C-alpha cells in the first residue's frame, strides 16, 4: 500500500530540496 504510505512522501519533500537547494 504505497511503501508504508511513503512514496510520495520521499518523492516530494527529497525533490522540494528547499528550491533546488
Amino acid at each position: 500500500c504505497s511503501a508504508s504510505s511513503l512514496l510520495d512522501k520521499e518523492a516530494v519533500y527529497f525533490c522540494h530540496l528547499d528550491i533546488i537547494w
